[PDB]
């Protein structure tokens, strides 16, 4: 199945917007699908650059990272340990 975990975002999606841009790296590296979500619902395709500039507003809020395929759960740890600088 599908492997999903809240974070918080503390006025930094991680360091700077490596993050972001080392996913869609990741994503080839990694065997599975990784998409953004903020609590507002608004899904914030990790393969979508205007979905990257609407998380930049999400400075405080809380979004669901979700992630699908066999390393899914390396995606999203991944990308949780760059949240968690």
């Amino acid at each position: 199945m599908t492997v999903k975990q809240t974070v918080e975002i503390t006025n930094k999606l991680g360091m700077h917007a490596r993050p972001a841009m080392k996913l869609f790296e990741l994503m080839q590296g990694f065997d599975a699908e990784v998409l953004l979500r903020n609590d507002e619902g608004t899904e914030a395709e990790a393969n979508s650059v205007i979905a990257l500039l609407m998380l930049d507003s999400a400075k405080g809020r809380q979004i669901e990272v979700e992630a699908t395929g066999p390393q899914e759960e390396e995606a999203l740890a991944a990308v949780i340990a760059l949240f968690n600088s």
